[PDB]
């Protein structure tokens, strides 16, 4: 019994729970594409562009675990590189499948069929050009396993002839191994023992969860490590959402010198740091760095000890190792907004603080690079909030495509999960078309547009009234109907009373339809942290 | 007097007549952008996105001769690559300046600042990463020179700390030399002698003007060749616009089996083909191919013989060598559309035939990849008409970007000149935001959108009713008002009498404002030949 290699692929993605496929049709992938519709439960999004399709595959991967985008040779694959590069930089598992010319137009005119391939290799964890149907199955399995486990994009070139070539159906009965290989027994024990020893003598331990605590599936574990030790817990901007914020031991968002003094104080105060961190983007010497494929304890490095299994194993013992810890007070949460007359103009500072009152458990919150990304660090999330902020890549326009991906993924996990976006008016312009795809599928994201007339974050760094920091003023509330939305809602908010009246409304709170909210704000208005950050940069 | 390095760039650009710069602001280019406003005659377009800006730079360059696009490290340069690759593939001189960090966010997280430079090197004629002020001026010059002479994209990396360093203003007093190196004397002598020999014995010789007849300077040399020999002249789809279609010796568009039969026969029966600037496609014996960097006679190649020198010397003796020529009749041009009831539904075979009545000398006509680019080949142009058809690279949203760039370039040449776009409903989606930039500058193109509901060129070849060939339906006429347009016109056309009524109107024929014309066509409708090819496939 046999199946086409083109259907093998889609069957493998169904087994890994990639049910939606991103990308655009083109000359070299039509026969692949046809196979999606033969796989019950699969769907082709129909993106408005390849860049947008990649931003989307990122959004989807962030939520569901992995994603797949399919493009066509030359023209499709090159348009998507900015998305791909960003998933590499932030450790998002995206499988980029490119439909290429059959073994032997949309070329550079020099007979070089490997150039686009070479370009991609610089931003892929691994790459594969399928040449033989004999190894082909094993190559797809490999690419899929690797995208999953390293959480990095992988490139797979598939010649048009092969797609319709047959393979043994039987191969689908054995699942792809999607799990981490166990740790070296001995090094793993030494790490565990050393950490336990350190916890025993620390008087003021602190936990700090960054990017990779989320990106590398360790949130249930970090979460329980806090309950078992009662140590103060801080998150960085990229890790925001990694830790439940209504946890009585959550201390806030640590952003170094830019940290609200007590946070700065409580963190720099520690005699022990358990960093379920990330990069060396930049107290004591007593730091434990937890990393996806290695540990570091003070100056000691332990290559290939995976944090997943050390964390799991520490949970069985840590409590008795910390039986002796006297709980230090955690910095108080920022107080609620003092009541004001309904006619008070909306200001960012008041907004970000007030937003914690509309959010709910299970929401997915996306903030674009600009004032939005700075502001969101000032909002307190209900527990179980998934935040998306591209702090490291910082490619504006990313959130519209990502919102599409997260809504698709969220629709699949639970139809009640709300997807909320905060996007600058300047950023929207780069990827606005993707809204069209939201409409087509009946997804219902909350799209909040920050109308402040131009590039505020840029104006705050350089050239406040410079022509290049200014944009063409669009009629945003007409966007929905222009893209053929039938059932949607549009709102404009400019004061605190409009903010409250709208966000406390019962009906508004249910994701029953797609909605756009235009936020009227002053030009030089920004959250305290951007006011204080960028000022210096 | 001494000036900034950043200002020096823009004064050189203006010396080679680039008055509009494309791109988007970012973290590493703000200080360079400041320099554009210190230079009289220069303008920052303010693009809605980087891919769209690359496409515009391409269209600007096609018109003016060269262009410049400025982006920012990582996020910005990566987004433009599909545009840059197209300019490389089709020989369009685009200079891509990228603002880079300071020689000390938006990286892959690995400390490697060269990865992006390296990626672009594969789609660039040459590349430079400036690092020394003492050498900078010469490097800027070299890159400008190379872009202009090779008619291929160049990558120029400019650290933000250098653009503010001073250089002697006296440098701009000695212009960049665009002179070409002479050819190997014996190879060139050999080519010239052989071509004149072939011409002498030819009974039915024809001229073929292809793609790089225009971007490569030879349009003048080519016309003199026609006048001097009286040989019938044909263009290929990529060279349309290169020969004036009202010339008595012009015989048509040579497509393959797709050409008009009278045209297919006329070209195919020639005993000598003089092919100028071929990137090509294509009984046909004696084929002389003129290329910018090489000649080809029959099967023999002469690497290094530049067509430029060969054409100029041939124009001195060609009339002698062809003096025995007895003028063959050129194929007769397509007869006017027969009269039909005003009620008749719009069909493409009819429309492309009818469009020639609307065009005027000096027009700029752009056609997107899809049915429009197949159809345009059936249109008869008045003299001095520029055609833009991205035949080889074939990147579907290219034309909305191209249009903005040809509109700015035309404006600088002569504001009375019209820019006319033919785009499918499906391609507009990938690049629709760039209509916004056209509005901001008060540019006034004719934007004709072919609404045939989805991807008909692909439906004609594979999956006539495959979901991946359909698209979300948009309210096309609401795009202008959604983007803040103030002075504009919108129009819908569905029948023959509607076409005529609009296009014969005198106010309509005047480019007093931006216009959008939506054309309703049947889903499987296309140029006939295209439809017939289609079924035997
Ligand atoms: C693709 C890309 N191009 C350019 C930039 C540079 N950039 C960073 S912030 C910004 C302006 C964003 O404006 P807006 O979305 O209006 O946010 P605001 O600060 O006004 O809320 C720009 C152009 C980038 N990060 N990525
Ligand atoms: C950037 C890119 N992505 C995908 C394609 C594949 N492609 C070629 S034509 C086409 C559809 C063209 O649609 P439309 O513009 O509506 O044309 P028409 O209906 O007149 O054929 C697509 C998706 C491409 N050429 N370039
Ligand atoms: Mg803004
Ligand atoms: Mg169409």
């Amino acid at each position: 019994s046999e199946i086409t290699l083109g259907k093998y692929l889609f069957e493998r993605l169904k087994q890994v729970n990639v049910n939606t496929v991103f990308g655009l049709p083109g000359d070299f992938n039509l026969s692949l594409l046809d196979k999606i519709y033969e796989v019950e439960g699969m769907r082709w999004a129909g993106n408005a562009n390849e860049l947008n399709a990649a931003y989307a595959a990122d959004g989807y991967a962030r939520i569901k675990g992995m994603s797949c985008i399919i493009t066509t040779f030359g023209v499709g694959e090159l348009s998507a590189l900015n998305g791909i590069a960003g998933s590499y930089a932030e450790h998002v598992g995206v499988l980029h499948v490119v439909g290429v010319p059959s073994i032997s137009h949309h070329t550079l005119g020099n007979g070089d069929f490997t150039v686009f391939h070479r370009m991609s290799a610089n931003i892929s964890e691994t790459t594969a050009m399928i040449t033989d149907i004999a190894t082909a199955p094993a190559e797809i399995d490999r690419c899929i396993r690797t995208t999953y486990v390293t959480q990095r994009p992988v490139y797979l070139g598939l010649p048009a002839n092969l797609v319709d070539l047959n393979v043994p159906a039987k191969l689908l009965q054995t699942p792809i191994d999607m799990s981490l290989k166990p740790n070296d027994a001995e090094s793993e024990k030494e790490v565990i023992d050393t950490i336990l020893a350190l916890v025993k003598d620390a008087k003021n331990p602190v936990i700090l969860a960054d990017a990779c605590c989320s990106r590398h599936d360790v949130k249930a574990e970090t979460k329980k490590l806090i309950d078992l030790t009662q140590f103060p817990a801080f998150v960085t901007p990229m890790g925001k959402g990694s830790i439940s914020e209504q946890h009585p031991r959550y201390g806030g968002v640590y952003v170094g010198t830019l940290s609200k003094p007590e946070v700065k104080e409580a963190v720099e105060s520690a005699d022990l740091i358990l960093s379920v961190g990330a990069l060396l983007s930049d107290k004591t010497k007593n730091i434990v760095e937890f990393h996806s494929d290695h540990m570091k304890i003070r100056n000691a490095t332990f290559p290939g000890v995976q944090m997943k299994f050390v964390l799991q194993k520490l949970l069985t013992n840590i409590a008795d190792a910390a039986k002796g810890y006297k709980p230090v007070a955690v910095p108080a949460r920022t107080p609620a907004n003092a009541a004001v007359p309904a006619s008070t103009p909306l200001k960012q500072e008041w907004m970000w603080n007030q937003l914690g009152n509309f959010l709910q458990e299970g929401d997915v919150v996306i903030a674009e690079t600009g004032t939005s990304a700075f502001g969101i660090n000032q909002t307190t999330f209900p527990n179980n909030t998934y935040g998306i902020s591209q702090v490291l890549w910082g490619s504006i326009g990313f959130t519209t495509g990502a919102t599409l991906g997260a809504a698709f993924a969220a629709e699949e996990i639970d139809p009640k999960k709300r997807v909320i976006l905060f996007i600058g008016d300047g950023s929207l312009q780069l990827t606005v078309q993707e809204i069209s795809t939201m409409i087509r599928w009946g997804l219902k994201p909350y799209l909040f547009v920050l109308n402040n007339d131009g590039y505020t974050i840029e104006k705050l760094i350089h050239g406040p009234k410079a022509q290049y920091n200014e944009i063409q003023g669009w009629d945003h509330l007409s966007l929905l109907p222009t893209f053929g939305a039938k059932d949607y809602e549009t709102h404009r908010v400019a004061t605190t009373g409009e903010w409250d009246k709208l966000t406390q409304d019962k009906s508004f709170n249910d994701n029953s339809k797609i909605r756009m909210i235009e936020i009227m704000l002053p030009v030089f208005d920004a959250p305290q942290n951007l006011v204080k950050q960028a000022k210096l940069t």
